[PDB]
């Protein structure tokens, strides 16, 4: 019943992942892990659990990390 892998709300995957958009068709959204050390991020990667359309392919950085800017519109999950 709890359809997962494919996603619409973080809730159906949970703490450790977020409901990221697909790179193939915006139509599809899937579970993606919280951003780990060095992975790309977006400053608007809203907290978990988010029930809305995340819009981005990104997930918030893991608790012991923060989404810091590296270049124009390019942020990464660094240690903070």
């Amino acid at each position: 019943a709890v359809i997962t892998g494919a996603c619409e709300r973080d809730l159906q995957c949970g703490k450790g992942t977020c409901c990221a958009v697909s790179l193939w068709i915006k139509s599809v959204r899937v579970c993606t892990p919280v951003g780990t050390s060095g992975e790309d991020c977006h400053p608007a990667s809203h907290k978990i659990p988010f029930s809305g359309q995340r819009m981005h392919h990104t997930c918030p950085c893991a608790p012991n990390l923060a989404c810091v800017q590296t270049s124009p519109k390019k942020f990464k999950c660094l240690s903070k």
